[PDB]
């Protein structure tokens, strides 16, 4: 509203108080207010030299109002409008509620995806940007702040907050918005993995339970902990991939033993996925249905082979 | 990234002045720079209302971009400081010294390292003000995180000095250093006597335990404080006596000469309190100590009589 | 408090005097054994006039004694301390007072093995370590004078002061100088910026270990023998000890110049300095005339220490 | 509760039949076997009792230990009820101190010799209070049930310095909900809430930072102002500052103070004279002494005695 | 601080107050130092540090409290004389050289009768005598501590000159 004030005071004081067209009088206001002051309309009579000082003040207030509010609005609106017209955006985004060492290490594997972090501590902002994600300052337990991360129409939401209660409280808030969006949540205590799932946690990862069990298994020999940590780093050439069995597969109905996948493609079949449940080391007489998910370890070259061996 | 966006408004003005008022590529750039920098010399006003729209919108949007350049320029005023810093790190043959942590000790150390290239690395930001008035450069960073040790150019430094809040953090820092330059000289303060060895295990070359020194001086200062008076007075430059390390060059007049045969206190007036063989020091050497080449002589004396020891010790002419 | 103890005592010695028919000597030993559950046996209830009086007197007497026994011991933990606190009648330079519990005052105490030392600290949990290091503990605020007196700073050998801040350290020193204004005061300084303030408050000697450490650091960049020396002389691991030797009246050296005295040649002890009162001269010039009462600061083997100690007498 | 009786009756049965004693003889044994007195009037006379001797040692020990703790707690509340009984007789003259500050400490040192109760919410102060000479009552002086625990009602006066002025006000209100007439003196940390303290029922209000800051300012030029206040208040100086009452039917009633020449006649300086709840500093010469007026003056104890006589009929 | 009229020191703790005072005397060892004392236990320690004047407002308060039980005029007196809201101000008036009063006994002078100023005390340098005896001879340069209205002070200031 302040931009209109100096605009109304200036475009008229050059149209009537010095004799300029409607186009010339407004062109005077736009340079004198922005302190550009090119000079094509200066006070030719002290009746203008008087209003010049008042318009210099009134225009400075509108210039400051136009500079501070609009440029901040011109940097965020340019991100939403240039993204819509220049190039496309692949898939829906991801929301990360809470900023921990876990959610930090998670962001390292989402390099190249649209990610939004929601955490109530402000200073976290700088670290998040240099990690490659967008930041939103807010309490992920307050629903009005979850709404600020576009949880609705997100790919998934990852929730690790300071305490398990706050984690839960966040999860319930999510399900009060997008009751189907995928929710992954970290569990600090084993004692309340189930409570997290009750709240709507689709997947629950409890990294301290993993660690303790790896510790115990690392006393005799540490290959267990060595296995888990190396398969998960892309620094290992073996990647652990989920491969789907296409409709009308060459394998549909074929027993896993009849298929000899380990011999045929070199991919180790560590497990096979039937929906939301997983069978590890399937028995020899497991018949491949279509749409089953294959969990396997192998080099990127031998995965491409399995992906061909699996088609029609 | 956001600052990278600021360049756009100038070119849109250079575009909004090239065609909407009919200007050359040379004329469009000269117009925007006065309209955006609010210089507004005045050489191009709207001669058709089609230009007042493209001028005002480009002058206003570009003026906001012109002001934004100062923040990049303030970053650019730090890069020009980098061109002056390159001239100073090659001043003599000694490289820089890194100070990890800002304690009262490293303050007192920095005050006696006036004249060497020194960088302080501390996680506390307000420490920056004191560091600059103490005469060193400041680096905001966690001296335990290696990516921040690297920010102090620890590799190829003269030495690194480490006094952190706890002895645990100090160790971690040392280990961090040793993951970069496993040979750079590391001097470390020890807050507890109980973990000196642990400091050296981590790769600390010399370890100073100011509480062990102090506790012991008190015990000895009850009766009369000349012991404590000694240590503090030898170390302040206000006393005329300096305490200097003098090396015995290869092929000296003393190589193979006993310390008694040398009559150093009589010959040079320098008191010989000890002689160093590598990483250990022999105090009040035995009368029959054979001076080998490269040994270090620890002594107190006046600047004139220091000069006397330095010649009486030198190597024979070719 | 003590009114409950009189109740079981007076009622039992009377309830056995009249309600059981005993003398004052039989009833009091009856009450003293029936209330204390000693049950030596000289007076048990021989009649239900006593068997009732036994249970009511023994129950009330056992209960009143149980409250009273701790109250006596609570007075015996402070009054037995008060008879021992009353015992410090020496008027001598016997004890040493350490104000404050820092790592320095711990490392100092470990070098005073074999001396009677008192630590004065406001933090109570410190008591366990102080005893395990070999000193007595006194809970009190070393800035409060009535607590300095609780450590008998008056007529002490010396007082050592390291508190959390330099302000508190100063405040303590001023308090000391309000009791025994001549006792030697040694004080640690956390900032160089206020050494003079510590001496102004009455500290005779002041040690500032961050200045020591900072300066040793600076000197250890190139080569570390400077720092190696200071730490090595102060550990008994080297055979060399650093001793202060005084010049007695009627010396073989009295009035003799140190070059004519040639102490380094004569005794092998290194003469790093000579002490004149409250000042020290390091590496004295060859032409230094030894006056009486001078203090010679030197490093040497325990054998050659005796030689200089002999060379200086009549 | 009921568990203590179980072991007692259980012992009276193992001596009633297993050792040959009456119900009165067996009951007297169990009460002595539990207290480990072992006076001796009943030792195991049969191995069924010598077995019962070993077994009752456990059961008899449990009843003795539980009863002492509950009775001493009942004797500690009764000692709290008996200590409460002693302050009610001393109550027409006792003084209650709400809060433990440096102000209330130095006040207490000038009340050496009166029945005083300190009420503070922090417990560790108790040792300091007792070594300072008062009784301690642990409680939050804003809760009225704890003011009642100090018998604030019908006290000489109550003195109030709490952590903040808000707590101080709240406390005064609690007092006036018990004794709306007891004298309430309270320190005000800020000048900004002197009136609020008086609104709440503070009878007299002392603001020591206003006193201090003003003495500081007057101590720059010359320090005699600050020197005056502090010295009249120490009892060590021979000049004492006393309030002298003007009796009814005085030699001075209706007599002007100028006609009285009190400094000339008695040597007491008259710095002010009090009429009820207000005090007039350097009273004017034509002030009529009414009955009950209070004379505020400095003088030697001898010349105070002259003023006390010169003022009577 | 050097070349200041005076320094007033009230810090959070008495130690910090002291520590400050010693620092001052390490700069201007004569500048006037006024300091607040939180504990009575260390008024003397403050003076040792170089405190010229020491005001301990909690000691004043406690003593005013005790004296305010019976009747509160004591506390009423102190607080009102110090506010300029009271018309009575408490002023220090010097006796000029060659005074009309030099050598005159305080009783011979009848100051209370002559000027209406109450003489609460008389100042001889760094020490003060409260309620001087009748036979106190006025020397020149003595300081008069008194309570009175601004009008009657001006009268004493004239009554005191040559
Ligand atoms: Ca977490
Ligand atoms: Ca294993
Ligand atoms: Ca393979
Ligand atoms: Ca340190
Ligand atoms: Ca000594
Ligand atoms: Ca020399
Ligand atoms: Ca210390
Ligand atoms: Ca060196
Ligand atoms: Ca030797
Ligand atoms: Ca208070
Ligand atoms: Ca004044
Ligand atoms: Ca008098
Ligand atoms: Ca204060
Ligand atoms: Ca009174
Ligand atoms: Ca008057």
């Amino acid at each position: 509203l302040l931009v209109l004030a100096v605009i109304i005071y200036g475009t008229a004081g050059f149209h009537f108080i010095e004799g300029e067209s409607w186009t010339v009088s407004l062109y005077w206001t736009f340079v004198t207010i922005a302190t550009v002051g090119y000079g094509d309309y200066s006070p030719s009579t002290p009746l203008g030299m008087y209003f010049t000082v008042t318009l210099i003040v009134l225009g400075i207030g509108t210039f400051a109002v136009a500079v501070e509010r609009l440029l901040e609005f011109l940097i965020n609106r340019e991100q939403m409008k240039l993204i819509g017209l220049i190039d496309v955006a692949k898939s829906r985004h991801v929301v990360i509620c809470g900023w921990s060492e876990s959610t930090l290490e998670c962001l390292r594997e989402l390099r190249g995806s649209e990610v939004f972090v929601l955490a109530e501590d402000e200073n976290v902002r700088k670290k998040v940007l240099r990690s490659g994600a967008n930041f939103v300052h807010g309490d992920p337990t307050r629903v009005s702040d979850l709404e600020k991360a576009n949880v609705r129409g997100a790919r998934a939401v990852i929730v690790d907050l300071e305490s398990d209660s706050e984690t839960i409280h966040c999860i319930l808030g999510i399900r009060k918005i997008d009751e189907s969006v995928r929710i992954i949540a970290e569990a600090e205590r084993y004692e309340n993995i189930e409570q997290l799932r009750m709240a709507g946690a689709d997947q629950v990862i409890s990294p301290f339970v993993i660690s303790g069990r790896l510790m115990s298994r690392s006393i005799d020999d540490g290959y267990e902990a060595m296995f888990v940590q190396d398969v998960l780093a892309e620094e290992s050439t073996r990647r652990m991939v989920e491969v789907p069995i296409p409709e009308g597969s060459k394998l549909e109905g074929v027993s896993v033993l009849d298929a000899d996948i380990h011999d045929v493609t070199g991919v180790i079949i560590i497990g096979v996925g039937r929906g939301d449940e997983l069978i590890i080391d399937p028995p020899r007489d497991y018949s491949f249905r279509a749409g089953d998910i294959i969990l396997g370890i192998g080099k990127p070259e031998e995965i491409e082979r399995l992906k061909n061996y699996i088609s029609a």
